């Protein structure tokens, strides 16, 4: 379960570059500084859709929910963040400028350094690799376990560009979800896995003059933290930082996580109703004076962004990630 094969992508409208069989039409085309189209980069948001021309692809997840009833079984509408390219190919796809990295992305071999109780449902990861950890606050990692080849999933840095070479990604203590690179043989010090990014456009957004609202739920709380983090970082205001974690009042030792706990605003909600009418109500009509950065589950990120919307939030000041 070794051997790859590299083939031309053409993108129509774009330089010719290259694709392969082991990595997504996604990262080969990002990877050759194109601003392909992506969110959530495993299979669920649908935003990197294309038409394949010609050529021939396989798909990482057949039910991967991105792509519709329709799409899958009528016309040659693929998920870029899914198909793996068998052939050469070509494709046609909105290329747009604010989807180039930021930072060039790399398939990059990590070893895990330490494991620590973050809370009583979050484990924290933090791993080393031979390159700088190069990555903007808000951004993620697209995480491989060789003992699974084709299990790519998405996990936000929760820690900071380091040059030491260090990733902190939060992971859950019960194995649910259903398939993921974080095997318990994984969650030991000294085993290796592969990072590739950095990958998102959700990150941080200095210079605005608003004050930040970070919402994560479940090990969204990464993403939340990387925020909430850099907004101190840059102004020394208060930021509010709301969470959800199922057991009552498990607190994280901010200290450890780098972030000081003045200047830090946090109200956690215990997973009736859930944590967008926690926000709503601790808020009231006072949302759309902040910039709004959100993660967690799916179906939690977006009835938050719907409730924010509605509450008069200009789409422009909010920010997140969901991921499938
Ligand atoms: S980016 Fe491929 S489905 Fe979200
Ligand atoms: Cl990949
Ligand atoms: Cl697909
Ligand atoms: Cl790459
Ligand atoms: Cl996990
Ligand atoms: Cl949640
Ligand atoms: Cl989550
Ligand atoms: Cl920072
Ligand atoms: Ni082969």
């Amino acid at each position: 379960h070794h051997h790859h094969h590299h083939y031309q992508l053409k993108i129509e409208g774009q330089a010719p570059g290259t694709c392969g069989s082991d990595k997504s039409l996604l990262v080969s085309a990002l990877a050759n500084g194109i601003g392909l189209p992506y969110e959530c980069a495993s299979g669920g948001c649908g935003v990197c859709k294309f038409e394949l021309l010609e050529g021939t692809v396989q798909s990482m997840w057949p039910d991967a929910p991105g792509l519709s009833s329709r799409d899958r079984e009528k016309g040659n509408r693929h998920l870029a963040c899914q198909c793996i390219a068998l052939s050469d190919l070509r494709i046609k796809v909105a290329v747009q400028d604010k989807y180039i990295p930021a930072i060039p992305i790399s398939k990059m071999e990590a070893e895990v350094v330490a494991v620590r109780a973050l809370t009583h449902d979050l484990l924290s990861v933090k791993l080393r690799t031979d390159v700088p950890a190069n990555f903007l606050p808000g951004q993620f990692c697209l995480i491989e376990a060789e003992q699974l080849p084709g299990v790519v999933r998405a996990y936000s840095m929760a820690n900071s560009m380091n040059p030491d070479g260090f990733w902190e990604f939060y992971i859950k203590r019960v194995p649910t979800g259903r398939f993921s690179p974080w095997l318990f043989e994984n969650r030991k010090v000294g085993a290796r896995l592969f990072l590739t990014g950095p990958m998102g456009t959700s990150f941080f957004r200095p210079g605005t003059g608003r004050k930040s609202l970070c919402i994560g739920g479940g090990a969204g709380l990464s993403y939340a933290a990387a925020i909430a983090r850099a907004s101190i970082r840059e102004t020394d205001k208060p930021v509010k930082l709301f969470y959800g974690s199922r057991t009552p009042r498990d607190a994280v030792r901010w200290i450890d996580i780098d972030i000081d706990e003045d200047k830090l605003e946090v109200v956690q909600a215990v997973t009736i109703g859930f944590i967008h009418q926690v926000v709503d109500a601790a808020l009231l009509e006072t949302l759309p004076e902040y910039e709004i950065y959100l993660a967690g589950p799916p179906p939690m990120v977006d009835a938050t962004v719907r409730m924010l919307l509605g509450k008069g939030v200009p789409r422009d000041q909010i920010h997140f990630d969901a991921f499938f």
